[PDB]
């Protein structure tokens, strides 16, 4: 395991150009997507969590068809205020409930360092 906590003050450095791999090392789900919300990387912490196969959620849209609940103010509005910003840093508890059994997470969502790229982090609540 990647000895890195969930809400560390420094993260998109730590993070910042992880490959697949050394993402699936975390404790927590991470997910990076671009600007529009398609997905670019999701690591086996979140698939164990939500039961996405982090493989072939690559390239879908995360707010139009892995995760409509989330196409709301509370989570798709805040996210795409903090692209257009340029400084998105928003920590949250959502409940995630398509098509599997309703799961409470804490959301941390952050500006990543590379371009057009942001994180969506995960924890159980
Ligand atoms: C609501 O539709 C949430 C769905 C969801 C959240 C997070 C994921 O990694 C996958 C699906």
């Amino acid at each position: 395991m990647e000895h890195v906590a969930f809400g560390s003050e420094d993260i998109e450095n730590t993070l910042a150009k992880m490959d697949d791999g050394q993402l699936d090392g975390l404790a927590f789900g991470a997910i990076q997507l671009d600007g529009d919300g398609n997905i670019l990387q999701y690591n086996a912490a979140e698939g164990d969590t939500t039961g996405r196969d982090p493989k072939q959620v690559i390239g879908k849209n995360f707010f139009k068809d892995v995760a409509p609940c989330t196409d709301s103010p509370e989570f798709y509005g805040k996210f795409k205020e903090g692209v257009a910003s340029g400084n998105l840093n928003t920590m949250f508890e959502y409940t995630f409930d398509y098509q599997m059994t309703p799961t409470k997470v804490k959301v941390h969502m952050k500006k990543a360092l590379s371009g057009d790229s942001y994180w969506v982090f995960v924890k159980r609540v």
